[PDB]
C-alpha cells in the first residue's frame, strides 16, 4: 500500500504585492511545507498554464525526426559539441520513451561575456525554423520570463520563511546571468509500451525516472493532469497528487546546502504510467559566480561551518552526476 503526500496549496499572490504581513503569512506556509514533505502547490500565480500546455503540445506533436537531429544535444549528435544543456533530447523507440527540449537564458547570445569566455554551463539556445514552428520561439522566450517573474516572487517567500530580508535569494537571480533552464518534457502513450523503457525500483515500483534530488535552488514545475510523482519519506514513498492548474514547488540541493539541511531537498521519482503527458520544469539556478553564505536557522547565532559553494561549480557537477546516476535523458 502507498500513501498520499500532504502537498498544501499556497496562495502566493501576496508575494507580488506590498502587504508585508500577508507576505509573512505566505512565508509561514512555505516554511511549514519545506519542513514537512518538502512540496507545495503555488496557486494564484498569474501564469496562463493552459497556453503553456497548448503551445508545448503543438511543438512536441509537430517536430519531425529531421528537426530533432538538427537540434539534438551532443549526447545524440556528435556534430553539436557545444550543446551539453540546450537542445533536443531524443526518444529511442523500443528503448526510451521520454523526449524533451531544453532552453536557457535568452540573454545568452554571442555578445554575452560568458559565451565569449566559453564558461561551462552557458550556451546559446538552438531553435527550430520559425516558418515550420510559427510562434514557438516567441512563446518559449516569453514563458521563460513569465516563470522567471513567478520564481522571483517565490524566492522572496523562501527568504522571509528563513528569517531573512526578502531579497536574500532573489538578489542573485537576475536576467543578465541566470543559469535557469526550462525543459519541455514529453512522456508518450505507447502501445505496446516497451519494458526496456521501464525501470524497477528496489521496492518493486515500475518507474520512468529514478530517485534523485533536484539540481536547483528551487524547482517550479508544471505537469499535466496525470499522477506520476512520488516523494520519499521515512515511512516510504508517497504519491503526489496532480494539479494541472498550479505549479509544484520544492527546494533543490543548493538550498539544502546553504540552510545546513534545514530545508532539505526532497527526493522524488517518476512512476511509469502509460499515458500521454507533459512535465515542464523551470530550474531556478543563480549566476555562475553566485555564492550564498550558508547558515543554520536552528542555531541561535545561525552559524554554519559548511563551506560557501559557487553556484556554477554546483550546477556543473550536479548535472553531470545526475546523468551518471540516473541516465542520459
Ligand atoms: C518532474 C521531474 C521529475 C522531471 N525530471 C527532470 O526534470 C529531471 C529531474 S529534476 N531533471 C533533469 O534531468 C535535469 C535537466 C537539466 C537541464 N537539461 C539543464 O541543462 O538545466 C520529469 O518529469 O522526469
Ligand atoms: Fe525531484
Amino acid at each position: 500500500s502507498v500513501s498520499k503526500a500532504n502537498v498544501p496549496k499556497i496562495d502566493v499572490s501576496p508575494l507580488f504585492g506590498d502587504d508585508q504581513a500577508a507576505k509573512m503569512r505566505v512565508a509561514q506556509q512555505i516554511d511549514a511545507a519545506s519542513r514537512d514533505t518538502g512540496f507545495f502547490y503555488a496557486v494564484n500565480h498569474g501564469i496562463n498554464v493552459q497556453r503553456l500546455s497548448q503551445k508545448t503540445k503543438e511543438f512536441h506533436m509537430s517536430i519531425t525526426p529531421e528537426e530533432k537531429w538538427d537540434l539534438a544535444i551532443r549526447a545524440y549528435n556528435k556534430e553539436h559539441q557545444d550543446q551539453v544543456r540546450a537542445g533536443y533530447y531524443l526518444s529511442i523507440p523500443g528503448k526510451k520513451a521520454v523526449e524533451s527540449f531544453c532552453y536557457l537564458n535568452p540573454n545568452f547570445t554571442p555578445d554575452h561575456p560568458r559565451i565569449q569566455a566559453k564558461t561551462p554551463t552557458h550556451e546559446v539556445n538552438v531553435w527550430p525554423d520559425e516558418t515550420k514552428h510559427p510562434g514557438f520561439q516567441d512563446f518559449a522566450e516569453q514563458y521563460y520570463w513569465d516563470v522567471f517573474g513567478l520564481s522571483s516572487a517565490l524566492l522572496k517567500g523562501y527568504a522571509l520563511a528563513l528569517g531573512k530580508e526578502e531579497n536574500f535569494f532573489a538578489r542573485h537571480f537576475k536576467p543578465d546571468d541566470t543559469l535557469a533552464s526550462v525543459v519541455l518534457i514529453r512522456y508518450p502513450y505507447l502501445d505496446p509500451y516497451p519494458e526496456a523503457a521501464i525501470k524497477t525500483a528496489a521496492d518493486g515500483t515500475k518507474l520512468s525516472f529514478e530517485w534523485h534530488e533536484d539540481v536547483s535552488l528551487i524547482t517550479v514545475l508544471y505537469q499535466s493532469n496525470v499522477q506520476n510523482l512520488q516523494v520519499e519519506t521515512a515511512a516510504g514513498y508517497q504519491d503526489i497528487e496532480a494539479d494541472d492548474t498550479g505549479y509544484l514547488i520544492n527546494c533543490g540541493s543548493y538550498m539544502a546546502h546553504l540552510t545546513n539541511n534545514y530545508y532539505k531537498a526532497p527526493i522524488d521519482r517518476v512512476k511509469w504510467v502509460n499515458a500521454e503527458r507533459q512535465s515542464l520544469p523551470f530550474f531556478v539556478n543563480l549566476g555562475y559566480d553566485s555564492v550564498i553564505d550558508p547558515f543554520d536557522p536552528r542555531e541561535p547565532n545561525g552559524k554554519s561551518d559548511r563551506e560557501p559553494l559557487s553556484y556554477g561549480d554546483y550546477l556543473q557537477n550536479g548535472l553531470v552526476s545526475l546523468i551518471n546516476k540516473n541516465g542520459q535523458t
